[PDB]
């Protein structure tokens, strides 16, 4: 997250950390005891071995609640940057309580619109380019770009249906590597999407870019 601020315990209580191979990779939201949305470009491709999960922590390295994977599932029009969701099993149930809780999922059919006031967090670099990241959760909020804006950006194909954009226009305040997979919120705290791509991070006149929760919800509610 570039230009954030700290989270504190309570906030965001379904999100998780996903490691892979032991070091940061990206971010998730508990959707149930035994499951995980993620964006599909965390996952694809890769052995699912490498992959932990911990929940109800700050830290990305220490606290709460582990699991490792039992599968992995994308969305089934997957491919680079669009309809990137997957959904993760996970090996042993993390139950609701405490610093522990489930998202609520935008509805089938629903879109944010620009203007409206939208939260992201993870534990993604804080510079574009940064060395190191964060072990403690950061959080940052930004407004909804519309979607002609964000195509007006980045060209008219290469922002979809699948996807809604939001950043600040004279840059400084998004997502960034790390922070993939991992949620943005409305102003209700329902789960709108996931961290997904973008033009560097927090640069003027690139959005960041999130795959669409309201857009992708028959997948999700398939398999969760």
């Amino acid at each position: 997250i570039v230009g954030g601020t700290s989270a504190s315990a309570g906030d965001f209580p379904f999100i998780v950390s996903i490691s892979r191979n032991g070091g940061p990779w990206c971010g998730g939201s508990l959707l149930n005891a035994n499951t995980v949305l993620t964006a599909a470009h965390c996952v694809s491709g890769y052995a699912q071995s490498g992959f932990q999960i911990r929940a109800g922590s700050l830290s990305r390295t220490s606290g709460g609640i582990t699991s490792s994977l039992s599968s992995v599932r994308v969305h089934p029009s997957y491919s680079g940057n669009n309809n990137d969701l997957a959904i993760l099993k996970l090996s042993t149930s993390i139950p609701s309580g405490g610093n522990i809780g489930y998202a609520r999922l935008a509805a089938s059919g629903s879109d944010p619109v620009a203007g409206s006031s939208a939260t992201v967090a993870g534990w993604g670099a804080t510079s574009e380019g940064g060395s190191s990241t964060p072990v403690n959760l950061l959080k940052v909020t930004v407004p909804i770009v519309s979607r002609a804006t964000c195509r007006a950006q980045y060209g008219t194909s290469a922002i979809t249906n699948q996807m809604f954009c939001a950043g600040v226009s004279s840059g400084g305040k998004d997502s960034c590597q790390g922070d993939s997979g991992g949620p943005i919120v409305d102003s209700s705290n329902t789960l709108i999407g996931a961290v997904s791509w973008g033009n560097g991070c927090a640069r003027p006149n690139y959005s960041g870019v999130y795959a669409s929760v309201g857009a992708l919800r028959s997948f999700i509610d398939t398999y969760a």
